[PDB]
């Protein structure tokens, strides 16, 4: 898997955002993570105003769902959003759809911390 620079164009919740990714405006949903909704998006929100940086990391199955979403790991800063907010019990590990799962066991790990911490979701 190899990472890709976006640009921030707006946050949108918890676990979708829009970047502009090679010029053109996209919708990304979070891999492998499920949605404290408001919360979830308020840190989202966060992470990526805030960020120097954007990279979007498609897995290795298809890369849109049928809402034309982009289906991807989004870092910022080097941080990979998807797991910080499982960290933050903010949200869970979803099913694993169409192969796309090379993030799992790395999520499911953040996921078990964040429900012995019993932050958050966990509380």
């Amino acid at each position: 898997l190899h990472k890709e620079p976006a640009t921030l164009i707006k946050a949108i919740d918890g676990n979708t955002v829009k970047l502009m990714y090679k010029g053109q405006p996209m919708v990304f949903r979070l891999l492998l993570v499920d949605i404290y909704g408001p919360e979830a998006a308020a840190f989202t929100k966060k992470m990526v105003e805030n960020a120097k940086k954007i990279e979007v990391e498609f897995d290795k199955g298809q890369r849109t769902d049928k809402y034309g979403r982009g289906l991807a790991y989004i870092y910022a800063d080097g941080k990979m959003g998807n797991e910080a907010l499982v960290r933050q019990g903010l949200a869970k590990v979803a099913y694993v759809y169409k192969g796309n799962n090379t993030h799992e066991q790395h999520l499911r790990k953040a996921e078990a911390q964040a429900k012995k911490e019993k932050l958050n979701i966990w509380s």
